[PDB]
């Protein structure tokens, strides 16, 4: 039992909500919310944009060290950095970005980085500004994911159509 709350059930272990996933940090705490990152870390809009925001830019300070000693994450990769007041970690994933010419298939390597963490709060990785088709992140999550994973979806529109048309 943990202390999601709301969401509609997926699969055995996927779930979704129509939530702004910085009100949903601030509520629930959770062990882990993933950021929507990209290679740099640099969180300027979209989800990362929003979530360090909430932190009071604490989320970039800590990323910028991060960059600075480690280099660039890779497309697919991850980082564990602090949660500062959303969660106990952030989990950085990047998934990669249509708008910039990356590849789709990338999207499964970085949901694979779920799978070290037994529930996570997590947006649809590549949408949004990132430029791929929602539906398909979905389905990408749930045949590669297998921990627990609570996706929040900030667009009621989108929301409805992602339950709508899942298989
Ligand atoms: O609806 C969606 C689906 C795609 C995703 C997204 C991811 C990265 C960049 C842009 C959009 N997204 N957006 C949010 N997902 C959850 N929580 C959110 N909070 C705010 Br503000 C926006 C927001």
């Amino acid at each position: 039992v943990n202390s999601f709350s709301g969401y509609l059930k997926l699969t055995d272990n996927v779930y979704i909500k129509n939530a702004d996933i910085v009100e949903e940090a601030k509520k629930v705490k959770p062990t882990v919310v993933v950021n929507a990152a990209n290679v740099y870390l640099k969180h300027g809009g979209g989800v990362a944009g929003a979530l360090n925001k909430a932190t009071n830019n604490a989320m970039q300070v800590e990323s910028d060290d991060y960059i600075a000693t480690n280099g660039p994450l890779k497309v697919g990769g991850s980082c564990v950095l602090s949660g500062h007041n959303l969660a106990k970690h952030c989990l950085h994933v990047v998934g990669p970005n249509v708008n910039k010419g990356e590849d789709i298939q990338l999207l499964k390597s970085a949901y694979e980085n779920f799978n070290q963490h037994e529930v996570l709060l997590a947006p649809l990785l590549s949408a949004g500004i990132f430029g791929a088709d929602p539906i398909h992140s979905l389905r990408v999550c749930v045949d590669t994911v297998r921990t627990n994973v609570y996706l929040a979806v900030f667009d009621k529109n989108l929301y409805d159509k992602l339950v709508s048309s899942f298989l």
